[PDB]
């Protein structure tokens, strides 16, 4: 039953489960899917938007290093930022232009 509920490709969004409340995850999941955002899951570099909950700058940066460590050396790293990007993106119903603000990496 629509296992890959991504709806609109192109905008791959990878969520950091180890640092993301399941309550908020399922909340942004069902929504982003109905809004027009691709929910990138599993260890895939195809992601272009790394959003995480309760994460500081170096906190997400360290995670980025962990992600690249799992990916083949040469793969372009996705957009490391905060979950605040997705929330607002859901409000407007479209992938809003990420600013340096949300990209506090």
């Amino acid at each position: 039953g629509t296992p890959p509920s991504t709806r609109f490709p192109g905008v791959a969004i990878y969520l950091v489960e180890p640092r993301m409340g399941r309550s908020r995850r399922a909340f942004l999941t069902g929504l982003a899917r109905s809004k027009g955002f691709r929910v990138l899951d599993a260890c895939s570099s195809e992601a272009t938007h790394v959003v995480m909950e309760e994460t500081s700058a170096e906190e997400a940066v360290s995670w980025q290093e962990r992600r690249m460590a799992a990916a083949p050396p040469g793969c372009t790293p996705p957009a490391l930022l905060d979950i605040s990007w997705l929330t607002e993106s859901l409000g407007a119903g479209q992938p809003v232009p990420v600013e340096c603000r949300h990209r506090l990496e």
